[PDB]
């Protein structure tokens, strides 16, 4: 089960709703993610970032594509993939998004070479626009709008 709660906040600092993370069996882990204040019916780019730091108002600090096996950005990218990228998230016309992703390339574990809960941390981040799943660095996905701190 899902742990890790992490509070997702806006550009504006403004709680808008949260991640837990599950270790899964198997493999990698299950992202829970429950966000709202999102713009009705998008398609969102969604990514896990190499620092947990998350400081207005872009959030480029920080960091990062968390990317241990150095590839480049997407799934349709023949050179892609980093760890990090994650599925599009689609906004209800709620404005809302209430989903379990799996993240087949990270862990929690101390000492995996994908694990995100380092010393430093890591972000998840949701985008302005879509992801194009093969532009570098990030897809194409525009400003950085919510982010969340996942540290310990
Ligand atoms: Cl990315
Ligand atoms: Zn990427
Ligand atoms: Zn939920």
């Amino acid at each position: 089960a899902f742990g890790h709660h992490v509070q997702l906040v806006n550009r504006e600092g403004k709680a808008v709703g949260f991640i837990e993370i599950k270790e899964s069996d198997d493999e990698g882990l299950d992202i829970h993610i429950s966000a709202n204040s999102l713009r009705p019916g998008a398609s969102l780019g969604f990514h896990i970032y190499e620092k947990g730091s998350c400081v207005r108002p872009d959030f480029e600090s920080a960091g990062g594509p968390f990317n241990p096996l150095n590839k480049e950005h997407g799934f349709n990218n023949p050179m892609g993939h980093h760890a990090g990228d994650l599925p599009n998230l689609e906004v209800g016309a709620d404005g809302k998004v209430d989903v379990i992703m799996n993240a087949p390339d990270t862990s929690l574990k101390k000492g995996s070479k994908l694990n995100i809960l380092d010393e430093d941390g890591s972000a998840f981040i949701i985008h302005e626009q879509a992801d194009d799943y093969l532009t570098n660095p990030s897809g194409n996905s525009g400003a950085r709008i919510v982010c969340g701190a996942l540290l310990g």
